[PDB]
């Protein structure tokens, strides 16, 4: 793996590995609006400065799934009505 | 793995890893306005400077699942009117 | 595993790993405003400067799901009405 | 594991490691508003600074589930009315 | 494990290390306004500067649950009406 | 001046004023070393979170003067040897 | 000057002002060295959370002032040897 | 001046003045290292979060002279050797 | 000046000023060095998050002067010696 | 000046100014290193976040003079002497 070895009979040996990192993030928002309204699924929003690793395993950031439906041997409705 | 050695008979002998890590996040926020609202699912909003490792399984930031619907042998309406 | 060895007969050994981690955070939030309304499922908002390891199972930060309907042989309505 | 050894016969022989952690978090809130409604189901907001190691187990940071319904052989309504 | 060993025959051996742990944290709030109102679930809000280890079990930390129902051979409502 | 007057026959009358105001500082520091040598002057560091008014004279925050010298009808010497 | 009147024939009148203030202020310091050495003038280090208000005369916070020397009709040395 | 009138026979009125003013300030410093070494002047550092008004004066913030000489009818010397 | 009035015979009247102010400020330093060495001046560093109003003077922020010789009817020396 | 003035037999009447302002800043700095080496000058380094205003004198941020000179009826040596 990551190894450093040095034999002496100024010296530097060195080994380093990095994975899933983030450095130095300066932000700035001043005037901002949201609007969010969901009825029967799924949202993710805004998501800054993140890292993982998984080894064995799946690895997901920021991810939707809007539903999962199974069944064996009723339905599954959404109604968003807007009006004025 | 991750190993240092160093045999004498200045020195410097390291070894460094990283997984899964954030640094300096410098953020600034001013007037911000957020509305959600949902009826039968699900949301996420706002995630900021995470970091995660995960070994022997399933890592997930920030994920949204709506909902799972696994029957065997009734329905899941959402009804999110609005009016003015 | 991580292992640091010096064998003598000035001199500096070693051996460092970094697994889930967040550095230095800075965050200023001045006229936030925020609402969430949510009548059947999940909602997550506002994380910061989060970190985890898990070794043998699932890691999951920020995590939302609506509902799980595992039956076997009613229904599951929400009805977020809202009037002006 | 995390070992150290030094063989004699200024000396610095050094192993460490750090899983989870969270470090200097600074953070300014003036003028903040937060309203939060549900019916029936989970909300989880309001989370910074952190920090989990789990074993042989599952971990989880900030997560929501609206309900679990594993029935054998009624429903489960929500009803946010609002009016004005 | 964690092992330190030194044969003589200045010098330093160390070995440490560091699982779920949260430095210095700095939080200034100065007007904030907080309403919470639910029914029929979990709310969580306002989690700051917490740490946890464990060994052979589930950790979470921050985790809404709406409601569990595991019934065998009625329903579960939830009204949050507000007028004006 | 500042007034404030209301004449009836809700109500808010207001009149405010700030001078010289510092509000919230969130500050974290964590390995800072810090080295200071002088041998015939002025030095000034550190200054956090500092307000003043000051009305009919000289006002100064961190203000540095090596030395005055009005003489009227010897010298001033400053010697920093240092050495390896 | 600062005045508030009402005349009646919810009310509210008010006049406030706010002159060398501070407000709410959070610190965090964890390893932090310092070292001063002076011979023969003036240091200042390490004011926090300071505030004044003068009327008739010079406000000063965190002056050094090396030395005056106003004679009239011998010398000031200063000396910081330092070796190895 | 700043005044604030209603006459009545929901009201606001308000008036409000800001002069020398600080807001929120959040600061992380985690691996800082700072050397000062000075002989016959004058040095300032490290000035965060600093407020002022004056009226009838001259203001500074963070001013440095090295020296005034203002004589009548011997020198001023500085010698910051350093070797190696 | 600053004045508000309203003549009633939901209602709003407002004046608002604002004279030198800083508002959020979000700031991360992680591994930062600094040497300074002066030998008959002035210096200034690290001036942030400053504010200042003066009416009847001179405002100066982060000001340096050497040094004001006003002599009337010796010298000044400087010698920054630096070997290896 | 700024006046606000409304004549009622929603509303809103509003008058602001802002002179010398400063809004949201984020910085991030990781590995920066400063020399700073003067021997009978001014130096102004590193200002950040500043505001000021003045009336009736000169204002000045980050100003450096090297020195003044005003004799009337010796000289103003300087000497950095570097060597390897």
């Amino acid at each position: 793996g990551v190894v450093a070895a040095a034999e002496k009979t100024v010296l530097y040996v060195g080994s380093k590995t990095k994975e899933g990192v983030v450095h130095g993030v300066a932000t700035v928002a001043e005037k901002t609006k949201e609007q969010v309204t969901n009825v029967g699924g799924a949202v993710v929003t805004g998501v800054t400065a993140v890292a993982q690793k998984t080894v064995e395993g799946a690895g997901s950031i920021a991810a939707a799934t809007g539903f999962v439906k199974k069944d064996q041997l009723e339905g599954a409705p959404q109604e968003g009505i807007l009006e004025d």
